[PDB]
C-alpha cells in the first residue's frame, strides 16, 4: 500500500534527526496490529533493551500465531529494532549474526550480496561492519572483514561509498596493521567529511548537531595517538607516557548527559591504544592495567545513572576476575554492585523487592574486612551506610505488606529470621541502626553520613506518629548544615517542627548547636523564623537573627513588615523578654526611614475606585456574624481614613498624590455623612448608600496616571549620599554567600505608566538600574502574595529534581520559575519578563476577521450554545442550573452536544498560528516541539500538586522559542474541586487545538515520553518534595480566613453557605493526599475522595461520583486497580481523565473546555 510505507519513510526521516519520541510514535499508531509491539514498544521506552529485545526473536521466529498474520511492512522493522536493541547494549557476539542471517542462508557469502539490490545497503551495512569492528577490537584473530575490505576496495562503486562514509573504522583497520601512512590520510579525509557535513546542518535543529559533535573526542583520540607514537621522543622514556595519561584521565565525557555507546567508543579505543604502546615500547604495564580499570570502573558508574542496568551488571561479570589482586579493588568492586542492587530494586514490585537485595548479603561476609576496614575507614563508612541501607530497604518493603511474605521461599524465610513474625520487623529495624549508630561514629563525604541518620530517624519518627531520637535528629542535622548543604539546607523545618512537637527533648542544646552557624543560608528560611518570634518558644532563635540583622540587614526587611504588622505577645515573664527584643531589632533596622518611604511610594500609585470595595467587603462581613466583638470599627477606621478622607489626611500622611484632588476633595461632601453617621454606625441596617457610593465613584473619565506623576516622590529618586540605598528587591536567595557591593542598587525610574488588562488592573513600571538594565516591574497592591511566593519555591524544587533523573536531563526538562516579592502584606511586585504573549489572545487574533466574529457573536457560537444547552437541561436561566444538569443528562447525549458544539471553532487554529511566523519548514519543528514539549511538563507538573483552574489566559507563550509560561496560582493542594459550586474534575487541559496540533500522530508520541520521564524523575526519590509539601501547609497564613478572602477578591461565584469549611480543612488529609498520588494512585481514587470530603450531602453526588468514576466500557480509568500501579498506566487514565467528553461537556462555562 501506498500510506504504509509513507510511515515506514517518516520513520526512516525522523530517526537521522535523533527525534525518538515520534519515532516511537507510530510504531503503535500504524505499523502495529499485535500485542507483543506494544509490550515491547512500552518496555523499551525506559532503558530496559534486553526485555524488548528478548521478545523480539519470539515475534519473529513464532510459528503459528494465527488472528491474522504479521504484515508486510512489520516482519523486517522487527529485525531492525532487534538491532538497535541489541546495539544499545553492548551485544557483540549476537550481532553479527543477526546482522548477517538475511542475505543469504547456510554461511552467507557477506562479499558482494550486499553490492546488488542497495536495499541491503542502507539498513544492513552499518551495523554489520560495526559489529564487525567493535568484535576486532576485543583480541581474535576472526579474519572476516580486511578480505571483504581488501576485495571491495576496487571499483567506484564499492570504493566510492565505504571511503566517503565511514574512513574511522578503516582508520582503526589500517592501524590493526600498523601502516601509517594511508590511515593517517584516511583520519584526514575523516575530519574533512565532519567539517562539511557540521557545515551542511541547519543550525537551529538541536541534537542532530549534538549527535554530530559529540564524536570529535573519538577523532582527536585517534590523531593524537597516531602522532603520539609516530614522534619520536616518546618510546624511549616514561614521562611522555605519564603526561599524556594524566591528560587522559580527566578527559571523561560527563555523567547523566551524554548516551553510553560514546562511552563504549572512548573506553575501546583507549584500552586498544593502551595495549598498542605497551606492545611497542616493551614498571611499563602495572600503571597502564590500573589506569584501564579505574577507567572502566568510571564506566561502570556512568552507566548505572541512566538506569543502563545490565549494560553495568555484564561489565561487572567482564570485572570480576580483574579485581582480585588485592583488596581494595573489591572494595569498589562490592561498592559498585551494592549500589547497584540498592538503586535496582526502587522501581519493581514486592516480592522481588527482597530478592533483588537479598542475594547482596552472603558476599559481605567476604574479604576485605579484616585489617583493611579497620585502616581504611572511609570506604568503612561507606560500607555501614550501604548495610543499614540494605537492612532499611528490606524492612521497609517487608511492612507495606504486613505478614503476606512469611508464607513462602522456606530458605528464604529461615535466612530472614536468622537474623516471631512481628518484633522481627523491628529487630531489623534494630539491625540497620547498629551500623548506622557506628556511622557518625566513624570533605562532602560525611554530608550523606549525617543526613542518611538524618531520614532514616526522620521517617522512622513519623512511623512513630501512629526513645531518645529527637536528640540524634538535631545535632547530627545542624552538624552538617554547617558545612555547604543543599540537602540539610532543604530539610530546616523538620527541625523546627520536631522541636515544637518534641519540646523538653533537647531545646537549649538546639540553641548550643545552632550558635556556631555561618548565619548566611536561613535568607530562604527567614520566613518561618520571623513568624517564630511571636509565639512560645522563640529563645532558640534570637542570636541568628541578630546575626542577619547586623550583618546583612537589607535581606530581613520585608520579611518583617509582614510578621510585625500582626503580633500578639505573652505576658509572662519569659514572655516579656520578647517584645523589648522585638522592639530593639525594630529600632536598629530601618534607620534610614527610607525603606517604609520607598513602600509608601509603591502603595501610594493604586487606584482607588478599586481599593474601596476591599474596606466594603472587609466590614460588609465583619459586623453580620456576631455583635458582640468590640473595639474593631472604631481600630479599623484609621487604615482607611489614613489614606483616604480629606486632602489635609494625606498631606500629614505621605504626600501629595495627584489622584487626590479628583478624590480626597471630592469625598468631603459624602464624608461628612460618614462623619456624622458613619463614623459611629455599629448597626448592620442600610448598606445601600455605601454601595450606590460606590457606583457614584464609578465610572470616572481618568482614573490612571499618565505618567508618573501618581506617585511624585518617584519621578525623581535622585540619590545624594550615603543614606541607605535601596538596593533593588528579589535577591538573596540562599546559594552561598551574598556579596551585596555588587547586587543592583536602584537609581532611577521612568516617566510611564501602563496599565494591565487583568481583573483587578495592575500597573507597569520601568525601573532602572545602577548598571542600565531597565527592569520592568508589576506592582501588586492588595492581594497577600505569599501564596505564589510558596509555589515558585516549590517549582524550584521541583526544577531542581528534574534535572538529575538522565533521561529528562538529556531532553533538558526544566520549568520557567519568574520572581515575585511581597513588600509589606498586601504589596507586592511581581517580574515581568518581556516579549510574551497570553496564549486566549494568539488564538484569538490568529483567526480571521470573520471566524472570531462567529466565534464572538452569535448565538451558533459555542458559548452561547453552551447556555442554551444548560438552561434546557435543568430549566433556569442562571447559575445552579449545575445542580440539576448532572441529574437530567446520560452519558450518550452529552458527548453528541459536545461534538456538536466543538465542530463549530476551526480546528486549524494552533497550526495556522505557528505558519503564520515560521517563514520556514526548518523552523515549524523547532516551534512546534518546543511547545509540545514545554506543554506535557507543566501538565504533569500541576497535578503532583493539583493546581486546579487551568483556564485560558493562566499560560502565556513566548514568542521566540514558543514555549508556554504557567502563572497564576490559586488552588495550590487539590481544593478547586471541592469548594466551587461546580467543580473541575480534569486534571489538567488537553482540549481540541493542543491535539490538533499533532495530526496525523496520535496523542502518544511526544507529550507521553515526556509526561512518562517526568513522574519516573519525580518518584523514586526520598521525598524532598513530600517534606517541602509537607511543610507548606503547616505555615499559618490560610486558616481559610485568608482563603475566602481571596475568594472574594475576585468578585465571583462562591459567596456563602459552608458551614464544615471552618471545620474541614484537615492539613493531615492533603500530605496524605500527595502522598498517595505520589506513591502510586489511581487518578479516579483521588478525585472521589477529594470530592466525598467537600461534597457530602449535595443533591447531585451519585453523577459527581459517576462521572469522577468510570464506566469499564470506553473508559479506561475504571478498569484499573486503585493502588499500586506504574507510570504508564497512571499517565493513561489521565489522559483519558483529561479528555473524555463524559467530563468535559460537565465544567465551568468559562474555563472553555472546548477550545
Amino acid at each position: 500500500p501506498p500510506d504504509v510505507l509513507r510511515w515506514v519513510e517518516l520513520a526512516k526521516l525522523y530517526r537521522s534527526i535523533g527525534e525518538y519520541d515520534v519515532l516511537r510514535g507510530i510504531f503503535t499508531s500504524e505499523i502495529g496490529t499485535k500485542q507483543i509491539t506494544q509490550s515491547a514498544l512500552l518496555a523499551e521506552a525506559r532503558s530496559d533493551y534486553s526485555e524488548a529485545a528478548k521478545q523480539y526473536d519470539e515475534a519473529l521466529n513464532k510459528q503459528d500465531w494465527v488472528d491474522g498474520e504479521p504484515t508486510e511492512a512489520e516482519k523486517d522493522f522487527w529485525e531492525l529494532a532487534s538491532l538497535d536493541c541489541y546495539n544499545h547494549l553492548a551485544e557483540w557476539k549476537s550481532l553479527e549474526y543477526c546482522s548477517t542471517a538475511s542475505i543469504d542462508s547456510e554461511n552467507p557469502p557477506d562479499l558482494n550480496k550486499i553490492w546488488s539490490e542497495p536495499f541491503y545497503q542502507e539498513t544492513y551495512l552499518p551495523y554489520m561492519i560495526r559489529s564487525k569492528l567493535k568484535l576486532l577490537l576485543q583480541g581474535e584473530a576472526d579474519q572476516s572483514l580486511l578480505t571483504f575490505i581488501d576485495k571491495a576496495m576496487h571499483g567506484e562503486l564499492q570504493k566510492a561509498i565505504l571511503e566517503l562514509h565511514y574512513s574511522q573504522e578503516l582508520s582503526l583497520l589500517y592501524l590493526l596493521q600498523d601502516d601509517v601512512d594511508r590511515a593517517k590520510y584516511y583520519i584526514q579525509n575523516g575530519i574533512q567529511s565532519f567539517m562539511q557535513n557540521y557545515s551542511s546542518i541547519d543550525v537551529l535543529l538541536h541534537q542532530s548537531r549534538l549527535t554530530k559533535l559529540q564524536s570529535v573526542q573519538a577523532l582527536t583520540e585517534i590523531q593524537e595517538f597516531i602522532s603520539f607514537i609516530s614522534k619520536q621522543g616518546n618510546l624511549s622514556s616514561q614521562v611522555p607516557l605519564k603526561r599524556l595519561l594524566n591528560t587522559w584521565t580527566n578527559r571523561y565525557p560527563d555523567a547523566k548527559m551524554d548516551p553510553m555507546n560514546i562511552w563504549d567508543d572512548i573506553i575501546t579505543n583507549r584500552c586498544f591504544f593502551l595495549s598498542k604502546i605497551e606492545e611497542k615500547l616493551t614498571d611499563i604495564s602495572s600503571l597502564i592495567r590500573s589506569c584501564k580499570f579505574s577507567m572502566k570502573m568510571k564506566m561502570i558508574d556512568s552507566a548505572r545513572k541512566q538506569n543502563n542496568f545490565s549494560l553495568a551488571m555484564k561489565l561487572l561479570k567482564e570485572l570480576h576476575k580483574e579485581s582480585k589482586t588485592r583488596d581494595d579493588w573489591l572494595v569498589s568492586w562490592v561498592q559498585s554492585y551494592c549500589r547497584l542492587s540498592h538503586c535496582r530494586s526502587r522501581s519493581q514490585g514486592c516480592s522481588e523487592q527482597v530478592l533483588t537485595v537479598l542475594k547482596t548479603v552472603s558476599l559481605l561476609d567476604e574479604n576485605n574486612v579484616s585489617s583493611y576496614l579497620s585502616k581504611n575507614i572511609l570506604a568503612f563508612r561507606d560500607q555501614n551506610i550501604l548495610l543499614g541501607t540494605t537492612y532499611r530497604i528490606i524492612a521497609n518493603a517487608l511492612s507495606s505488606e504486613p505478614a503476606c511474605l512469611a508464607e513462602i521461599e522456606e530458605d528464604k524465610a529461615r535466612r530472614i529470621l536468622e537474623l516471631d513474625s512481628e518484633k522481627v520487623i523491628a529487630g531489623l529495624y534494630q539491625r540497620a541502626f547498629q551500623h548506622l549508630s557506628e556511622a557518625v561514629q566513624a570533605a562532602a563525604g560525611v554530608i550523606d553520613a549525617y543526613m542518611t541518620l538524618a531520614d532514616f530517624c526522620d521517617q522512622q519518627l513519623r512511623k512513630e506518629e501512629e526513645q531518645a531520637y529527637p536528640a540524634l535528629v538535631v545535632e547530627k542535622m545542624l552538624k552538617a548544615l554547617k558545612l555547604n548543604s543543599n540537602e540539610a539546607r532543604l530539610k530546616f523545618p523538620r527541625l523546627l517542627q520536631i522541636i515544637e512537637r518534641y519540646p523538653e527533648e533537647t531545646l537549649s542544646l538546639m540553641t548550643k548547636e545552632i550558635s556556631s552557624v555561618p548565619c548566611w543560608q536561613f535568607i530562604s528560611w527567614i520566613s518561618h523564623m520571623v513568624a517564630l518570634l511571636d509565639k512560645d518558644q522563640a529563645v532558640a532563635v534570637q542570636h541568628s537573627v541578630e546575626e542577619i540583622t547586623d550583618n546583612y540587614p537589607q535581606a530581613i526587611v520585608y520579611p518583617f513588615i509582614i510578621s510585625s504588622e500582626s503580633y500578639s505577645f505573652k505576658d509572662t515573664s519569659t514572655g516579656h523578654k520578647n517584645k523589648e527584643f522585638v522592639a530593639r531589632i525594630k529600632s536598629k533596622l530601618d534607620q534610614g526611614g527610607v525603606i517604609q518611604d520607598f513602600i509608601n511610594a509603591l502603595d501610594q500609585l493604586s487606584n482607588p475606585e478599586l481599593l474601596f470595595k476591599d474596606w466594603s467587603n472587609d466590614v460588609r462581613a465583619e459586623l453580620a456574624k456576631t455583635p458582640v466583638n468590640k473595639k474593631n470599627i472604631e481600630k479599623m477606621y484609621e487604615r482607611m481614613y489614613a489614606a483616604l478622607g480629606d486632602p489635609k489626611a494625606p498631606g500629614l500622611g505621605a504626600f501629595r498624590r495627584k489622584f487626590i484632588q479628583t478624590f480626597g476633595k471630592e469625598f468631603d461632601k459624602h464624608f461628612g455623612k460618614g462623619g456624622s453617621k458613619l463614623l459611629r454606625m455599629k448597626l448592620s441596617d442600610f448598606n445601600d448608600i455605601t454601595n450606590m457610593l460606590l457606583l457614584k465613584m464609578n465610572k470616572d473619565s481618568k482614573p490612571p496616571g499618565n505618567l508618573k506623576e501618581c506617585s511624585p516622590w518617584m519621578s525623581d529618586f535622585k540619590v545624594e549620599f550615603l543614606r541607605n540605598e535601596l538596593e533593588i528587591p528579589g535577591q538573596y536567595d540562599g546559594r552561598g554567600k551574598p556579596l551585596p557591593e555588587y547586587h543592583v542598587r536602584i537609581a532611577g525610574f521612568d516617566e510611564r505608566v501602563t496599565v494591565m488588562a487583568s481583573l483587578r488592573r495592575p500597573k507597569r513600571i520601568i525601573i532602572r538600574g545602577h548598571d542600565e538594565r531597565e527592569h520592568p516591574f508589576l506592582v501588586k497592591g492588595g492581594e497577600d502574595l505569599r501564596q505564589d511566593q510558596r509555589v515558585e519555591q516549590l517549582f524550584q524544587v521541583m526544577n531542581g529534581i528534574l534535572a538529575q533523573d538522565s533521561a529528562c536531563s538529556q531532553r533538558a526538562l526544566q520549568l520557567r520559575t519568574y520572581s515575585v516579592v511581597p513588600m509589606t502584606s498586601r504589596l507586592g511586585l511581581i517580574e515581568w519578563l518581556e516579549n510574551t504573549v497570553t496564549l486566549k489572545d494568539l488564538l484569538l487574533n490568529t483567526m480571521s476577521q470573520e471566524e472570531k466574529a462567529a466565534y464572538l457573536s452569535d448565538p451558533r457560537a459555542p458559548p452561547c450554545e453552551y447556555k442554551d444547552w444548560l438552561t434546557k437541561m435543568s430549566g433556569k436561566h442562571d447559575v445552579g442550573a449545575y445542580m440539576l444538569m448532572y441529574k437530567g443528562a446520560n452519558r450518550t447525549e452529552t458527548v453528541t452536544s459536545f461534538r456538536k458544539r466543538e465542530s463549530k471553532v476551526p480546528a486549524d487554529l494552533l497550526k495556522r498560528a505557528f505558519v503564520r511566523m515560521s517563514t520556514s519548514p526548518e523552523a515549524f519543528l523547532a516551534l512546534r516541539s518546543h511547545f509540545a514539549s514545554s506543554h506535557a511538563l507543566i501538565c504533569i507538573s500541576h497535578w503532583i500538586l493539583g493546581i486546579g483552574d487551568r483556564h485560558l489566559n493562566n499560560f502565556m507563550v513566548a514568542m521566540e522559542t514558543g514555549g508556554v509560561i504557567g502563572i497564576d496560582f490559586g488552588h495550590a493542594f487539590g481544593s478547586a474541586t471541592q469548594f466551587l459550586p461546580v467543580p473541575e474534575l480534569m486534571p489538567f487541559r488537553l482540549t481540541r487545538q493542543f491535539i490538533n496540533l499533532m495530526l496525523p500522530m496520535k496523542e502518544t508520541g511526544l507529550m507521553y515520553s515526556i509526561m512518562v520521564h517526568a513522574l519516573r524523575a519525580f518518584r523514586s526519590d526520598p521525598g524532598l518534595l513530600t517534606n517541602t509539601m509537607d511543610v507548606f501547609v503547616k505555615e499559618p497564613s490560610f486558616d481559610w480566613k485568608n482563603f475566602e478572602q481571596k475568594m472574594l477578591k475576585k468578585g465571583g461565584s462562591w459567596i456563602q453557605e459552608i458551614n464544615v469549611a471552618e471545620k474541614n480543612w484537615y492539613p493531615r488529609q492533603k500530605i496524605c493526599y500527595a502522598k498517595r498520588k505520589l506513591a502510586g494512585a489511581n487518578p479516579a481514587v483521588i478525585t472521589c475522595d477529594e470530592l466525598l470530603l467537600g461534597h457530602e450531602k449535595a443533591p447531585a453526588f451519585r453523577d459527581y461520583v459517576a462521572v469522577a468514576r468510570g464506566s469499564k466500557d470506553h473508559n479506561i480509568r475504571a478498569q484499573e486497580p486503585e493502588s499500586g500501579l506504574s507510570e504508564e498506566t497512571q499517565v493513561k487514565c489521565l489522559m483519558d481523565q483529561a479528555t473524555d467528553p463524559n467530563i468535559l461537556g460537565r465544567t465551568w462555562e468559562g474555563w472553555e473546555p472546548w477550545m
